[PDB]
């Protein structure tokens, strides 16, 4: 049922990752950018096919910090990702040459993104990435892994997504900070540059008299 990731390309990326220790705060600006290709992706679809939004009409960016179950979650309404996607785009070349090629023959964080391995900076404050996904084409699924084994199930949820993906991640002891509104807000507004789309933290707000209500808060 499950995987194992490539034992070099493994080795490999957990010192790619692991150089970005001084900065662990670049996972979420990979995570926002991932998102705004997902949501680029199906603007465009929904261009000529309008029946492209149809399960969900909406597209955003929406990030929730569940203190409760020390869990981060970043969800976009893009075009989600089949269970063959999850499966063979989030499990696997001699082209992993031309990565440390880039590396010692020249940074890491502006080469992850271009080398299409951002992705994985998920893992420099979790100890845990789960990966929720629904494209028009499949059912959701479920992709989990902690960074050296993964496996891929059916959504005993059904369609909650509606379409999209929710990358949830299960914060190390030491990324608790992650799930304080103040910090993520803060994240968010120095990373939500050149996204076309809103972006939403989901929030306690002033509700007069007194009173705590939550709503979206829009961050762009
Ligand atoms: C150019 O596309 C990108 C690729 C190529 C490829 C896998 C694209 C993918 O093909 C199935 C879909 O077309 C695309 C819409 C889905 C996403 C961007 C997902 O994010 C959300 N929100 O859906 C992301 O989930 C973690 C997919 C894995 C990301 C990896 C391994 C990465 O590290 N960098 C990548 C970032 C990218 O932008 C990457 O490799």
């Amino acid at each position: 049922e499950k995987f194992a990731f490539q034992a070099e390309v493994n080795r490999m990326m957990k010192l790619i990752i692991n150089s970005l220790y001084k900065n662990k705060e670049i996972f979420l600006r990979e995570l926002i950018s991932n998102a705004s290709d997902a949501l680029d992706k199906i603007r465009l679809i929904s261009l000529t096919d309008e029946n492209a939004l149809a399960g969900n009409e909406e597209l955003t960016v929406k990030i929730k910090c569940d203190k409760e179950k020390n869990l981060l979650h970043v969800t976009d309404t893009g075009v989600g990702m089949t269970r063959e996607e999850l499966v063979k785009n989030l499990g696997t070349a001699a082209g992993t040459s031309e990565f440390l090629n880039k590396m010692t023959e020249a940074s890491t964080s502006e080469l992850i993104g271009q080398f299409g391995v951002g992705f994985y900076s998920a893992f420099l404050v979790a100890d845990k990435v789960i990966v929720t996904s629904k494209h028009n084409n499949d059912t959701q699924h479920i992709w989990e892994s902690d960074s050296n084994e993964f496996s891929v199930i059916a959504d005993p949820r059904g369609n909650t997504l509606g379409r999209g993906t929710t990358i949830t991640l299960v914060l190390k002891e030491e990324a608790s900070d992650y799930l304080e509104l103040d910090t993520i807000k803060n994240l968010v507004k120095k990373y939500s540059q050149f996204i076309n789309f809103p972006i939403y933290v989901w929030s306690s707000k002033t509700g007069g008299g007194g009173k705590t209500v939550w709503d979206w808060e829009l961050m762009n």
